[PDB]
């Protein structure tokens, strides 16, 4: 069925030596397509991400390429740890655009105590300059994302109460209802661990093309696709029982995290999807979907 081709067997962004906060990984990026350009807000860490290797703290960097494969970089990164709520740093950002304005969802890391872990909310005109909201959900979760444009006059996000993808629904981005379930991990699967969003829906005629993440019981991630109703996403139309992507390449296979792809982003230029995946949580890749390959079997 749909399988993501990969443009490059080298990723289009690593790790640089030169600056702190981006020394040991970039991964896990937002993407979007704008103005000529593909954009990308990715997660950067100090330290390789994960308990064992110390306390890593997760900013995100600006990256703007012309091809969407030959990437250019800025310096400094365009949000850094700052509040309480960020204290280990700001992860897996999902951006969005609507009427002029970019709307980023991402996880603020606090670790002050079990489960701190919150979906905050920041917004920019132009990328770099990001005025935080704040927590958009006080409760553990990740994973959340709003869908490209309002649907029925609602703000609509997704999230992820362990372990299932979530949906609800907002006038004003303060309070949210009609929290239900809508994707659960299948049991002996390569998706039975945990399932969460990939990067922001797309529309398209037929519906809502949600590629979305899943971990099977030896914790190696891969994505797959869904497709939601147009006017009511909770309902799911069609779902690929095969990934779409999985870990085959050494810097997929081999990091700091072994065995991951994992998305927060496709940009799309000229009905192509590009799908930008952290590898192993230390380097960056690119694969695409033509959007006239997008094909259930059901
Ligand atoms: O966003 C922060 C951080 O998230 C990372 O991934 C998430 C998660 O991280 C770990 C931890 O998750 C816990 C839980 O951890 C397991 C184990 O649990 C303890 C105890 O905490 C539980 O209460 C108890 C069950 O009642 O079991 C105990 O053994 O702790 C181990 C050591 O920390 C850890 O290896 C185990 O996975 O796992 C459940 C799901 O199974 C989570 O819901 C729960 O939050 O969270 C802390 C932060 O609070 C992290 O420091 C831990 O690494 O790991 C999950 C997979 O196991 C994953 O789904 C979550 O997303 C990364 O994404 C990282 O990049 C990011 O910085």
């Amino acid at each position: 069925g749909i399988k993501l081709k990969r443009l490059s067997d080298k990723p289009v962004l690593m790790p640089k030596a030169e600056n702190e906060w981006e020394r040991a990984a970039v991964f896990n990026t937002a993407a979007i397509y704008d103005n000529g350009l593909f954009h990308l807000i990715y997660r950067a860490t100090d330290i390789g991400p994960h308990a064992k290797y110390g306390k890593y703290i997760s900013r995100l960097g600006y990256a703007v390429s012309k091809d969407g494969i030959n990437f250019m970089r800025l310096d400094k990164p365009v949000m850094s740890n700052e509040t309480e709520q960020e204290l280990r740093g700001l992860e897996d950002p999902r951006i969005v655009k609507i009427d002029g304005i970019y709307y980023m969802m991402y996880t603020g890391f606090g670790d002050r105590f079990q489960d701190d872990y919150r979906i905050c909310l920041a917004t920019s005109k132009n990328l770099i300059d990001w005025e935080r909201k704040g927590v958009v959900l006080d409760e553990p979760n990740k994973d959340a994302s709003l869908f490209p444009e309002k649907i029925n006059g609602k703000y609509v996000m997704l999230h992820r109460r362990y372990p299932d993808i979530w949906i609800a629904f907002s006038d004003d981005l303060k309070n949210w209802y009609d929290h239900k379930p809508i994707l659960k991990p299948i049991p002996n699967t390569w998706e039975s661990a945990r399932v969460g969003i990939g990067g922001p829906p797309i529309k398209t005629k037929d519906g809502w093309f949600l590629i979305y993440h899943a971990a099977d019981d030896n914790n190696v991630y891969r994505l797959g696709a869904v497709l939601l109703d147009l006017e009511d996403p909770s309902k799911v139309i069609a779902r690929q029982k095969e990934p779409i992507l999985e870990p085959e390449l050494g810097w997929e296979k081999e990091g700091y995290i072994p065995n991951v792809v994992f998305s927060c982003g496709n940009a799309v230029k000229d009905d192509t999807i590009y799908v930008y995946y952290g590898g192993a949580d230390t380097v960056i890749g690119v694969a695409i979907l033509e959007m006239k390959d997008i094909k259930f079997h059901h």
